[PDB]
């Protein structure tokens, strides 16, 4: 507590969130990764309401598709309602993607202001 570092909200919409990159093309979901946890979801470029989250892990880029199921957003069986919801608790939390792939969720990647 203090005069500063209170950053009073409850979130940020998928819009205005840093690692929700928009509907960016494959290469550019893919070159920007580095490390392992290293992650952004996009939307795919042509098919509006399909979330594709990208995330290096294994020294490969992982790429999971968000399905929209039972009214809820979900990579593996469990769902949110909320995409960022979902991805913010899922990383609080440090539950794996899917449990056929076994990939965390640390350290977000930021985007850039790209107006052209």
């Amino acid at each position: 507590m203090g005069h500063h570092h209170h950053h009073h909200s409850h979130m940020k919409p998928l819009a205005e969130q840093d690692w929700y990159h928009g509907a960016i093309p494959r290469i550019e979901a893919q070159e920007l990764l580095k490390k392992q946890g290293d992650f952004l979801v996009r939307e795919s470029h042509g098919k509006p309401g399909e979330y594709v989250l990208s995330v290096y892990s294994d020294g490969q880029r992982r790429h999971f598709i968000i399905q929209y199921v039972d009214n809820m957003y979900r990579f593996e069986g469990t769902g949110f309602s909320n995409i960022p919801q979902l991805i913010d608790h899922h990383y609080t939390t440090k539950q794996v993607i899917t449990k056929k792939s076994g990939v965390v969720l640390l350290n977000p990647i930021p985007k850039d202001k790209k107006w052209i």
